[PDB]
């Protein structure tokens, strides 16, 4: 599961 966070980590800051 580590690369669902990580290709999704750098859009988090779109929030």
């Amino acid at each position: 599961f580590a690369a669902a966070v990580g290709l999704a980590a750098p859009q988090x800051p779109a929030f």
